């Protein structure tokens, strides 16, 4: 767990190698000819009972007979020998090791070993680490590394091996490179974690498989991802790959939610791998989506802009004053226009021309150049001119360059000549728009969810009569439920559904059908098949009465010849008018064995698959997630805009899917929910059928998503000295309006004393960090008084924790005219006791001398001072807190 | 055009350099440095007033002052010289031309000069043509080239450097190499017709972006692929891409059709043109589409499997006696399955043994095998052992191998080797995948193609009465017609409606609608309204007497109040028909100025989009191509089976597309056609709203095609001596069993006589190829006589032509027992006057000294004999067809 720990693993001052051998054939044999070549500061100490020294290094006969403690050990030996040379090992008192292999049988042995002696161990079946930058090669690989800014965490040897090949080829490095193995002990988010705060890392790429704890995941990604972009490729989607893999267990799209909730992106096959390579190592980073392209050549251009066109794509226009390339510059037989066609006969001159005209505008985020075979314009000098045109250019570093020069053997020199001065290029010009579009859409993602929510309309949450239905169904024993018995239920959060009726013979079914409209539906009651299409018990467009007894007669002959022991509690009647112009919709809500409850989104009328025909989202939903969901629903054509004759109404589907997710959310005995069609009309929403299927629950309900959810048993009443009366809850994305106002209602000097330094001003995006937090790591208290239906906030408190859960940063601040109060040691004290049960250890905050109000409030609430003259700083610190 | 003529083009025998020069920058010195560099047997002769000497060969000074007439003539001048230097050429006598550059303003004065002298002209715009076989590069290209057996056609110099480039790097050649340019003179159809006979050409790869004939390409690749595989490039699908080609004017979704129809492949993106070389030299024709897996890691095949789960292909299955495996040395961790995951620790020698057992079976017909990165088993030696394996088998030549060895820099020179021994490799396992499925999918789309038709359920077709109906429409001005005005129309060929009758004024609106007391269809039009939105009328909860008062009042306000100008019409009535309940479908019928008439299927979800939500077809149809468009419209989840409750009938659907196509085919009057709602009720299908625009026609009717329809007009009753009556028609597809009876009852000798030969079989490929023929290239008559509703074969004669349309090859046959009756005579000179209409100069024929009756049938009907014993044949010939 601690953070602490792993600084034996990836910065070790020394390296003991258990099993080193002289036969060429052998792994000790390798590992220590890549630990001698890696250029390591420190001391490689080899353990083996057969060799008095190898490669020239002076050998130790076992480990009790070492010189000292090693940092990191390395096991090459036989599985059989695992527990023994462990326990040696804890007791000389290594705190890492790597192991070469293990059954699966060894895993809870190995585990209680590690616990006992407080040691981290590296996968089973790992095939090593790489670290450049320190000249430490501790793995079994045969490929060579260099140095680099790029980091690539890999559950796969061969992907690993295959990956370093490749950038052999390419001249590129990187700055760690880890292979997980099993993953028994050290796992991928605290390694996201570690990678977070390293200094010579700027993007990091993995590659993965399985996945055993997602919230710990989906956090570390999502605090990772704020400043480094993160791309990821995950193999096995079908199910021979998945019994190859031995993973059957899990959903894919289930995959995809999760990986767009954190803020990451999903790359498809090896092609876009190797595209994602060289794209992180070389692009810079973009400020538009506005594209430029130039050729010596019309159908490569004509090739790119189909490929553009298929991912909606945006071309730049130029203006009128760049237009003047025509004047002078170009001949007359050149079109100007976007893309630019410089025609075979181009020559390097043009080439440089152009450059020059088009750098000196501001009418394009990114360019794009193409060139190739010719004679008037031989490759390598082309490039060599672009590169010094490039470098000597004022506004260079505004804008992306992407370059493109086909033609495999003669284009060699010029490639290498491109990698050296940090320029990326690509084989072909599909390749190059589909690595442009990855970023536009990761920049993309990454705004959308961040915008401000808007507050619900609707806030009817009746829990208690939820739970007291759901009780009473499973006392009975009921697994199922129907319609009629859901229609309360669904009620209670504020959900409206179609009558129906309950009849225990065709007698009094045609009775009530002739009642109200002929035109109805008849279902039988089958508890014993829940499903529908297994009897296909579902019937409807019933005109006319005789049809009616005919039907009745029909279900109830076939139910008794082909299922008579099935207990029947009658019929379901119910009017249908003639309705399928209305829009008809699905939803669907399942439990994943690793995410958790899933939700999904599809059509209502045709068959269910949720691999290809649904969109999905995690839970909890507020209204710009949900926006977000339908919204991406209508994109990808799943689901036809305005499918009836009125337009789709996107705000009250949107409300409707909040209602769901909060029912969702209440009820853990819920396991599964099904609304099979939902009848869409204008802004009217109205479900037609729905099961539930129900199960007893033991557990606390809050660890069962990956986000947690707002916390409402925090809320409480204060009452001030002056006798006023308040609301100390924690802080909501809705809540970005107040505190812009609040902020405005700040004296500047108390914002001084509060930030540390003069603040002008405070963008959209700053007010987003403050207000959308994640709440498993940080936490923050609102003081709130309403008048006029409308809030108001009075102070605000905050405490940021570290991922190990030991330390907290804090701070508070309330509003200049309500000094004297009394509300800033209640906010405080709240603090403290929140953190204190949460289980931190510790409390820590700055300040600076001259700030008495502060000072005397710590010192009165029970904080250590640090008073540190000569440079300006107080230091406070809290212990049980 | 004519064949002959293109042999001075390929095959010269001299060619002479207009403008050859000494400056190296010059256009006429690159030509003349490849010619001289590219082994040709023949003289160069340069032509120039500026020199007396180029590159060491003596010049002349003008055209006129050459020694001799040149096969090959080359333009290496300024625009404004062609049409003297044309004239000057046209007077020595030159037959053939290439044209560096021209505007598109002089296309009609050089087509006119070309046509005065009998010359074909290449260009203008080419880059020349490469024929390696004949030592000849007459091209403006710098990359070179070596021999092979692929050939390529290009309209585009950049694609065409790029692949030349691509194929230097692989160590690859070609047969032929040819750019097209403008295409004035030469066009794809001629060339595709000389390639098709070329004894060293096996394979043909094109890169297109327009076309001015289609029928004519579409019959030459028909012929030319029964024999050769053949794919395509075609780029242009974005509007943007059009505007920068200037090809705006067709339509994409009819390429696909028509590359479909004539049995070719279309591939999508340059990555794939490149494997598509690949594939075409060095892999081996497929037997079958069962695939088997072996690696050296897990996740390589789980990525493969996944790739290939994404496109629907076929694992192998091991036999059980194939556990030979168990035993055979591979060590026991190692599990025997599909795919066989030989671990990280693999050597060659595992490679080798698992090989042997693998091709000693017959579980399987193609091959994968995987290799990455490892110490055990280095790259260049596995690769050694594997080709040598694999060369020293018996059973080798029975399977197609597939090779994917990962890696970059570790394997270029296992890449070589393979390269050098004919084995295909390919960088990724994606790649590999998608490579071996291409072909699959052409033989799958080839074998659809070819299999027999049912025949139809006798049709009614009233031409007279739809040619009147139409006529009387456009005689009084009518633009447009209405469902009301179309369903006679309609019902004329078979297809139901729903009810047309009369109604009267808005007050017996109501009446109408209340006569039967329930939703009906009446319909309130204005014609010269563009659009059909104001409408806005659906009837669809319109049921209770007070509903159909106030809402059918309502609506008449509304509908009536909107515009004064517009002339509006009466009323009359339609009934209701359920489509909520039923599943909707539309059909379009659209004409396209490249294409012709095109057929859409589509699902008739409002929104109307065909590049993404439709299958297409060209007519004319019958009842297994319009199952093939049913059954691939289900297959890529465009059209539901299942989206109504009934399962969907696909016979009576098919039978609803020949209709349409046979209403299409016969009244050229009209322009487009628009089914809406089609509604399928199980074996019911009736049409809601139908539309039709109408013009006069003044062409010729059977030309609008791309495919030339079944001639009927060549039907005719004949009667024989003895008084039997007999039909005389072409055949068709649907006569297979009876053609298959038929030849049942001849006996050996005639059969001999027939074929030339002893033939103890005749397979469904031998019947297809006899059944189903091209008619512009084709003709086959058949007698036919009545038994109870049961036809029989009396007799054939057929007639084979060439593409130049000026020779012929004929045959005859009679059934044994009919002889002597005037059968041969009557089919003999029908066949003769068909061919003489046609246009065709003279037939041919060969038989034996033996066959005393088709001797003096022959002299009968005027052929010259000519017998020449000592070889034992005969040879006739008829002068005038
Ligand atoms: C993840 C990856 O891709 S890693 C690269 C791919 N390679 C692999 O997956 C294969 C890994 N496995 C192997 O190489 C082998 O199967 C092994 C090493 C696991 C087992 O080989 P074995 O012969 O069973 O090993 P064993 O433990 O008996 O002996 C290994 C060495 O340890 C030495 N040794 C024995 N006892 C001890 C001891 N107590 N302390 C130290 N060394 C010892 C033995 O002498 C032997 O050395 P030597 O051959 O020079 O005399
Ligand atoms: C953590 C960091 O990085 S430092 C940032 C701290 N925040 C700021 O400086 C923001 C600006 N200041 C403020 O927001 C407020 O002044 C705060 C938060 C410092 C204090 O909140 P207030 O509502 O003013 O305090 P409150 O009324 O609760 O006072 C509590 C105690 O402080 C004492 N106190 C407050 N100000 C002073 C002062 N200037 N001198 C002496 N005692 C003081 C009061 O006597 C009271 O004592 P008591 O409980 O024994 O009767
Ligand atoms: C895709 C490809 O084909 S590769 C890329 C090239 N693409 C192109 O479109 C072609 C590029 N364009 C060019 O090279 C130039 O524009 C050209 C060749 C078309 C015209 O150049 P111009 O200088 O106008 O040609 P012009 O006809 O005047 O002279 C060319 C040569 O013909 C010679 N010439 C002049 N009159 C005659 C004549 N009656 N007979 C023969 N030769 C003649 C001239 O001497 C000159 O030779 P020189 O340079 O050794 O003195
Ligand atoms: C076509 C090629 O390239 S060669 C392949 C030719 N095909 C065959 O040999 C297939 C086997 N034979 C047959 O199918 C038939 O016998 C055919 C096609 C040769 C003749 O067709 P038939 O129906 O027998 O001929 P038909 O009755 O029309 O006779 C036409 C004339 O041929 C004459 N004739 C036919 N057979 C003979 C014969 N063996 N000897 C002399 N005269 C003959 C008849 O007298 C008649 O003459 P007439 O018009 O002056 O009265």
């Amino acid at each position: 767990m601690s953070q602490r720990g792993l600084e034996a693993l990836l910065r070790p001052k020394s390296i003991a190698v258990i099993g080193a051998s002289m036969k060429p054939n052998r792994a000790g044999y390798l590992m220590m000819r890549n630990l001698l070549a890696g250029g390591f500061n420190g001391p490689v100490l080899p353990v083996t009972p057969a060799w008095k020294a190898v490669l020239g290094v002076l050998a130790w006969p076992d480990i009790a007979s070492l010189p000292f403690t090693p940092d990191l050990a390395v096991l090459c030996t036989n599985a059989s020998r695992n527990l023994a040379l462990l326990e040696e090992l804890g007791e000389k008192g290594c705190k890492t090791c790597i192991i070469l292999s293990a059954p699966a049988s060894q895993h809870e042995d190995l585990r209680a070993c590690a616990l006992r002696h407080n040691m981290r161990l590296l996968g089973p079946n790992s095939l090593g680490l790489l670290a450049p930058w320190q000249g430490l090669n501790a793995s079994f690989s045969p490929v060579p590394i260099k140095r680099g800014k790029l980091a690539f965490i890999s559950q796969s040897a061969a992907v690993s091996n295959t990956i370093l090949d490749w950038a052999q080829q390419r001249k590129m490095g990187f700055s760690y490179f880890i292979a997980l193995g099993d993953s028994l002990d050290i796992d991928v988010d605290e390694l996201l974690d570690y990678l977070a705060r390293d200094s010579k890392t700027s993007a990091i790429l993995l590659y993965l498989e399985q996945l055993s704890d997602a919230r710990r995941f989906v956090s570390a990604a999502r605090s990772a991802s704020r400043n480094k972009p993160i791309l990821v490729i995950k193999s096995g989607r079908s199910p021979a790959a998945q019994r190859l893999l031995n993973t059957t267990a899990g959903m894919d799209p289930a995959w995809d939610a999760a990986i767009q909730r954190a803020g990451l992106l999903r790359v498809q096959d090896t092609h876009e791998l190797f595209s994602a390579v060289e794209t992180l190592s070389h692009m810079r980073p973009l400020r538009g989506d506005r594209l430029m392209i130039i050729s010596n050549g019309a159908a490569p251009a004509a090739l790119a802009l189909d490929a553009l066109w298929s991912r909606n794509g945006k071309l730049a226009t130029l203006s009128e004053e760049t237009c003047q390339k025509l004047r002078d510059a170009l001949p007359e037989h050149v079109a100007i226009s976007n893309p630019l066609d410089l025609r075979d006969d181009a020559s390097s001159e043009h080439y440089i021309k152009t450059l020059d005209i088009l750098l000196h505008s501001q009418d394009f985020d990114a360019l794009m150049v193409i060139h190739s075979p010719s004679a008037a314009a031989p490759a390598t000098e082309s490039a060599q001119v672009l590169i010094e045109a490039v470098k000597h250019h004022p506004r260079s570093k505004y804008v992306s360059l992407l370059t493109n020069w086909c033609g495999e053997h003669s284009s060699q020199e010029a490639r290498r000549l491109f990698s050296e001065a940090g320029l990326p290029t690509y084989r072909t010009p599909e390749g190059t728009i589909t690595a442009f579009m990855h970023m536009v859409e990761y920049r993309r993602n990454q705004k959308q969810l961040r915008e401000t929510p808007a507050l619900p309309s609707n806030l009817t949450s009746n829990t208690a009569e939820a739970h007291l239905l759901l009780q009473q169904a499973i006392a009975e024993g009921a697994t199922s439920l129907d319609t009629h018995e859901v229609q309360p239920i669904l009620q209670a959060y504020g959900m409206n559904t179609l009558p129906t009726w309950i009849a225990s013979d065709s007698t009094e079914a045609v009775h009530i059908a002739e009642q109200i409209g002929y035109p109805v539906a008849l279902k039988l009651r089958s508890p014993d098949i829940p499903h529908k299409s297994e009897v296909q018990g579902v019937m409807l467009y019933l005109r006319t009465a005789n049809e009616v007894q005919q039907a009745a007669n029909a279900i109830f002959d076939r139910v008794k010849m082909a299922w008579p022991q099935a207990r029947v509690h009658g019929l379901l009647v119910q009017s249908m008018a003639n309705r399928a112009g209305a829009q008809e919709l699905r939803v669907v809500v399942e439990h994943d064995p690793v995410f958790g409850p899933l939700i999904m989104l599809g059509e209502g009328g045709v068959e269910w698959r949720p691999e290809d025909q649904a969109v999905v989202a995690l839970p909890p939903l507020n209204m710009n997630l949900a926006r977000y969901l339908v919204i991406q629903g209508i994109k990808s054509k799943k689901i036809r805009a305005r499918s009836a004759l009125r337009p789709l109404d996107v705000a009250g589907l949107s409300q409707l899917l909040v209602q769901v997710s909060n029912l969702i959310v209440d009820c853990p005995e819920i396991q599964r929910l099904d609304i099979h069609p939902l009848l869409a009309s204008g802004s009217e929403f109205t479900a037609l059928d729905v099961t539930l299927d129900i199960s007893p629950f033991e557990g606390d309900n809050e660890s069962r998503l990956a986000v947690r959810p707002y916390p409402h048993q925090l809320e409480e009443w204060v009452e001030l000295k002056n006798g006023e009366r308040c609301l100390f809850r924690p802080i909501l994305p809705e809540d970005e309006p107040q505190l812009q106002q609040f902020i405005s209602r700040v004296t500047k000097e108390d914002l001084y004393y509060r930030y540390f330094s003069e603040i002008n001003e405070f963008t959209h995006e700053d007010l987003a960090n403050m207000t959308q937090i994640d709440y498993d790591r940080e936490m923050a208290f609102v003081a709130v008084r309403r008048i006029d239906q409308t809030e108001e906030i009075l102070g605000v408190t905050r405490a940021i924790s570290d991922p190990d859960n030991i330390d907290a940063e804090f701070a508070v601040l309330v509003r200049s005219d309500l000094k004297g109060l009394g509300l800033g040691r209640r906010l405080m004290e709240k603090l403290i006791t929140y953190t204190r049960d949460h289980g931190l250890q510790r409390l820590n905050g700055i300040t600076m001398p001259n700030n008495r109000g502060m000072v005397a409030l710590a010192r009165k609430l029970g904080f250590n001072v640090d008073i540190q003259l000569e440079e300006g700083i107080v230091g406070l610190t809290l212990n049980l807190a």
